């Protein structure tokens, strides 16, 4: 994977996250600022998503931890736990805010 390709895949991810939020109807605000995609819930908690181009990784900050993902199996996979990004993101949105956004189906 080169930088251009990483950008294509990360763009697809960011737009998928945005579209799935709009589609779910959920009360999740999103804003992109440079490489950062911030999700805010009405309880004023947040999730912070970042792209790290030289590493070809996408990162996610929950309330507790940072998570780093590589593109494998046509998905983004946590480099320490193996958890898949979109599955994990849905769980985090529910675990921090109790609303449901399915990013996968």
């Amino acid at each position: 994977m080169n930088d251009s390709e990483f950008i294509q895949l990360a763009d697809q991810l960011y737009q998928k996250i945005e579209e799935k939020i709009e589609e779910s109807g959920a009360d999740v605000d999103y804003d992109q600022n440079g490489s950062l995609l911030t999700l805010e819930f009405e309880n004023h908690t947040k999730l912070i998503i970042n792209r790290q181009q030289p590493l070809h990784q996408v990162w996610l900050a929950t309330l507790e931890n940072g998570h780093h993902y590589d593109y494998n199996n046509g998905k983004w996979i946590d480099d320490r736990s193996g958890d898949e990004f979109l599955t994990f993101l849905s769980a985090a949105i529910f675990k921090q805010s109790k609303e449901t956004v399915d990013f996968t189906e």
